[PDB]
């Protein structure tokens, strides 16, 4: 029923800047712009608001984040904030995000790692229902419970538990990838990751599969079969005792029946690195999988994704060598060799500048500009090697964490905007505030 | 659009009726997480200030002023406006669920806006300013004013009031920031401003004054001197000796905005110097909160009686420990009449009543400092005392306006007080406006 | 100004897309409004005998392209001719009313006789594929050389440049060959054009078709002739008597779009187990789907859309969508209500624009202007069609009226969320020549 | 944005300078195909009417009015506006190439618009009407008027004139429909309307009249009767006896629209009753064409001299065979003064000149009927005669306004006359506006 102001409709989910000639990094973000903050901040000293997910279709946006009363990471009950809204314009021509349905989902169930997607029926959610820590989940035999929910245009929420005993038979743990999903054709597509049980069909299918991705102009000096050894062990990090940590994609038919006809796609690990959080993006006619750099590879990754009815295929990724993320040694931001780790942080890149033949040239995102610590969020435009002039939250050292970015255009002014939702350090009210930062994309001629 | 039925009977009523208990045996819990319905700034210089809030038995209304470049820029601003309903999650936790969330931003500069929840939506009274307050007090024409409404459909409409007639005796005039109230088919707003010297309204107040006193803390000045100082408190030096006057504006609620407005000016034998304020309705009682911008520090609630289109004020309730910071000689501990414009908006919400409806106790968030806007502290107050408190921080913390509203989740038998407070911010602007929530407990 | 223009902002997001995505509604509950006034961007004749005919139209997300052929002395005069060319953008007035705003408007009139021209909107302007004709079609099928062809382009600066194709090589296996009149389409760095003509008997291309045929059938109306007879007839339908039994063949030509015209041309010939006898046609791109429209010049009357997939420089066609009430007039035994395979060259160009889709992108309904007559080119009526039925109609006239070719393209004004269909129709004229080419406009309604 | 160099020296000049030849030995060719730059209607009731055309040595301007529901409807309308340049194809065939093609359609009802090609683009003068002509003659305020411009960038800007001051003495006032002309840093538009009875402008025409006569066809009425009829002709009965008056408006051409407008009201000892018209510039001569809305049938061209911001008119050239249909007693063959509002806009383009610049011949498309708007016929005319003609049809055919402009393709040594004509349509509304093109030939 509700729809964005027509100022935005033709500029959402599109290839924003089509340019074959200009240097990608001649495009750069403006100063942050003041607009209607649609993301609730904590109201107590210990309250934890973390794990944002965001998706926007040409009719509405969907947003969610997790809330824990007593502090973050606490093994405790949690609830989700959920919002459904539309873009509007003031009389002065300034965009604002206008939320229509704004609820807390807080009941007997502990929904974690939730991803959201804007579908024709409202805001679809994929969550894990957890009663164990991740550490414990990798040791129990049963897969993790998972639920497909929807906040409807009427503001009501309904959900259906998936049959994970069947759907995730070959897994010991499984979680949505936190980043948004995408509605494609008649289905909703969500990133998933978790652990495979040893010697299952899915595990055997990945036996001996690996890929080594390299830094630009910065060769790993290690011997080659040593690199191969380390790349293989990177799929089985020591934190969970040698279980293969696997990337997947889950598609669900969009219908008034939730959980209808789900299909799991597991790409070969000759393409994907160790399973991690991620996001399914649709820009123009192209789809991508973002995968968080939780393993040894630091440059931001976008795997081209093509849809084959109910399944997907991924292709060799775009990489953005200056769009690093912090991580612990030996997988810090400047890392160049394969190795085994679980680290990094979710900071996704939004496809922004394209050739006319639709090859991606440049992305926008907010990176944490530090070698090892989650510090100094910086918004910028990135090509395969370089980074534009940047916009920073603070000229002082500042703690931050996850960021997820989405860009859209106002075609009547030909202005490109980028929204960057970032977990930022807070004072007085909890560890984090989740801030929707807004920039305009400018050009330095 | 209506509140969840868990709230039926829990909104705008006398929450605690108790003749026997000590008032300060009631006290606020620690702050509670709920759904923060108030947008925080998103840039380093963004200014969100001046909150207004009112809630009827069907919906709530909220607004605050936004300036892009910092809080003392006079050139342009916009208002954030929200219309919403109270909800409960499945576990019984409160959340404020906004339904209509808009920025009102055009070429007009709407300032000092008050909102009120009426049967047609969220009514707003704003001044449309073209010059500073200081300049307004020096120009002969009254300040322009507008009656707006955000409807349940999310559309905003407004009508300019005929201030040339309605405020002909005034040089400057503003809504009182605090919420208004819908009573007997009219919406009622606090107003304040300056009167034209020797206008009929100014002449009607000549010689009028009132001295309100601190509990068990006598002014040592002699009575004659106190009277001179109380008279001069209505004509502070900042605006060159014009009388600064309290008033109340009522408007017929109708699809026609601005219908039949009527200005009531109480005698200054009851009211102190005009200031920001709020019209409250709790049960069948109404009150005018008046900010303590003059010499009197304790929080003030004037009982208000509605007689069709006008109202009568009565001698106020005072809450001696509910002080506010101010400049010398009108600091929080001041006890003598004097002339000043200082203080801060921190309103008290009527909470504990006698069975005969006499008010005993209030909830609010005070700034617990003598002179500086520091240290917001939530508590229950009677005429003399303060309960055990809840604080945003144990460290010294800048803050400003607070406005409080209490309600009951009847379903869970839990009484709550919302305290919307301007709190110092880091990284993103001068202030963040935070809706603090406490449960009222009993010791 | 050599840089590219763009439609008004009201249209961005509403050009070349799936206009109505609806799984549940009856297709024919959508219907056209009355015709709407807008800016007629198509020149009418200015003399008693002037012939304006053979419209071609294609519109990209940045601009539209339009052309038609002009003959001074009458329409079938096998003589010199010229082309009107227009490059423009869609606009809205202050009231929101649609208008087509032409930016480059030229007559291309020189020593060359360009015929049967198709146009396509590419990132460099308006690409044109024409035959350069020095013999009638009847003479052409009798001479061994293929027809000359040219790839031209009107640029955004208003200049026209062109390159003759190497038809002696490119069309080595052909005796005659023409573009399909209907618009081409820009897909994956190349421009794609419909083509048709005659094959050299026993040439490699001709032997690759030997024995190939397909019988397409009417809805709920069975042909009574014996099966072996139907097959004999279907086979002979590829070799009409008009050109002495040479095979008349459908094809698709793709050209790399570059400042170098005529670059890297590649011819695709689909198997005649899929296509009927070659005819005029159009390459359509709607959303992510491509289609070849094929004029019903043979025995099959319902409008045809063959799904088209692009591989690299070649195309693959699939079994067609058919719209049983979107018929066209033809001479007996291939009239509008024909149901049996037979051999004939008749019909008329009236294309269908894909309009209503399933969520999974299966096509449900089209818009077009048919000629509503069994045998004569009469009575144009605009309608929405599904596989069986026709919506409520809009008519140019309640009296009997001569018309000919129609080509339709639909678009949405995103600002108002209204869908429109343009129908460019050759309509009988009085005083000024045989035809006026009229851009009809309707809004698509739902009752 | 300029015409092809094949036209240099062929635009806006005296096309045929000849003292010797019979004017009517020049004659138009058959109509020729070129590029029809004028949109036709696309619906059954669509009304396209009231063309205006002007061409400078760099570009041409064109406009016409559009009503959705029929030609008499009065509620709302829009204008089609075109800025273009003359081109030649490789074979030398003329084509009019429009560069900017827009519909101007908003809440405002612009009527009776005239255009003129200025160095800044296509200037337009329109009335912004809120009541019918009948009702405007009865209201005290003058008609609102706007000066707009379609620029070379395709953007349109406009500014309302201060008509309460500029047209203080008028009850109604409209541009003359025919094109205006750029002369000496100002654009010049024909205007007509009604004067406030007893205003200074009205009293300044009191007792003023002029009687123009047919060639070799004297009015038999007695002289005092003719004088009374001639005076009455300026106050026709349709609008209750108000004086209907000719004028000329000049505006300074500037990035500021509506700059320094000045109105000229010529004396009615020269002009007949106010009517539609056109300001023409050909060589160094300027002329005011005035439609024959009153008793006088032959086509009229008043020589016009520009002083500074005002104009002076002189006794007109008349072309006795270039008649127009009208209702009795002001029909095509009328010869006596009378009072009427009738006729039709069909202008004559100055074509053939003596070496001393005195005009000898014009081209135009006349409606060749006594009383009805029928039978458009293109021809060359002198003061008394008509050349061999070219016809749209040998059958009786309804038509209305025509406006003609001639030019030379210097490269091919061919002179052409464009004749934009409202012609009866079938299927698509009442009229199609057709740009007819002829080559000027010589018998010899
Ligand atoms: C796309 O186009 C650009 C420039 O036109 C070229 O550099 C790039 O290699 C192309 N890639 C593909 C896959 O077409
Ligand atoms: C109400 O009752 C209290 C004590 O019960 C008394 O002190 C007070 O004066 C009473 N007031 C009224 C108005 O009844
Ligand atoms: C698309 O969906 C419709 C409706 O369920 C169905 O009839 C049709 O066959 C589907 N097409 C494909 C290719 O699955
Ligand atoms: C120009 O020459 C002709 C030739 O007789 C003459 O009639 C006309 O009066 C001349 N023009 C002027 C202005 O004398
Ligand atoms: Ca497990
Ligand atoms: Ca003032
Ligand atoms: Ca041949
Ligand atoms: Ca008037």
């Amino acid at each position: 029923a509700p729809v964005h102001d027509p100022d935005y409709i033709g500029g959402i989910g599109k290839e924003l800047i089509v340019d074959d000639i200009s240097d990608v990094t001649s495009f750069y973000p403006s100063a942050y712009q003041e607009h209607l903050n649609f993301i609730p901040a904590p109201t107590t000293g210990s309250g934890c608001t973390r794990i944002p997910s965001f998706d926007m279709s040409t009719t509405h946006y969907c947003y969610t984040h997790n809330v824990i009363l007593s502090g973050c990471r606490d093994h405790s009950h949690s609830h989700q904030y959920l919002a459904l809204g539309v873009l509007r314009t003031s009389a002065t021509g300034r965009v604002f995000f206008s939320t229509l349905r704004s609820i807390n989902l807080d009941d007997t169930q502990n929904r974690k790692s939730c991803s959201v997607s804007a579908t024709p029926l409202g805001c679809d959610m994929l969550c894990s229902k957890v009663t164990e820590t991740e550490e414990e989940d990798y040791k129990s035999v049963a897969p993790t419970s998972m639920v497909h929910g929807r906040l409807g245009f009427d503001g009501q929420y309904h959900e259906k538990d998936l049959d994970t005993t069947v759907l995730f038979k070959d897994w010991v743990a499984n979680y949505p990838g936190v980043g948004g999903g995408s509605f494609i054709d008649d289905r909703v597509w969500f990133p998933v990751y978790g652990g495979l049980k040893p010697n299952s069909p899915s595990d055997t299918a990945q036996e001996g599969k690996y890929v080594i991705y390299k830094r630009h102009n910065n060769t790993c000096p290690d011997e080659q079969d040593y690199q191969i050894r380390m790349a293989k062990s990177s799929y089985k990090p020591g934190r969970f005792g040698g279980k293969r940590v696997q990337q997947a994609i889950l598609s669900i038919k969009v219908s008034t029946s939730l959980g209808k006809d789900p299909v799991l796609t597991i790409p070969p690990n000759t393409i994907t690195l160790m399973g991690a959080e991620g996001r399914i993006l649709t820009v123009g006619t192209s789809h991508f999988l973002y995968q968080r750099g939780s393993s040894y590879f630091s440059p931001a990754l976008l795997y081209p994704m093509t849809v084959n009815n109910k399944t997907a295929t991924l292709h060799s990724p775009y990489t953005f060598n200056a769009f690093t993320r912090p991580g612990s040694v030996p997988c810090q931001a400047s890392a160049r060799c394969p190795n085994s780790c679980i680290t990094g942080v979710y900071t996704d890149p939004y496809p922004l500048i394209f050739h006319r033949n639709h090859t991606l040239r440049g992305v926008f995102g907010t990176m944490l500009d530090d070698e090892q610590a989650r510090l100094n969020p910086v918004s910028a435009v990135f090509d395969n090697i370089s980074r534009s002039r940047v916009t920073r939250v603070s000229s002082s050292s500042t703690k931050a964490a996850y960021t997820t970015s989405t860009c859209f255009k106002v075609v009547k002014t030909n202005k490109a905007y980028c929204l960057s939702i970032a977990e930022i350090s807070n004072t007085l009210f909890g560890e984090f505030r989740i801030v929707p930062l807004l920039v305009e994309i400018l050009k330095d001629d």
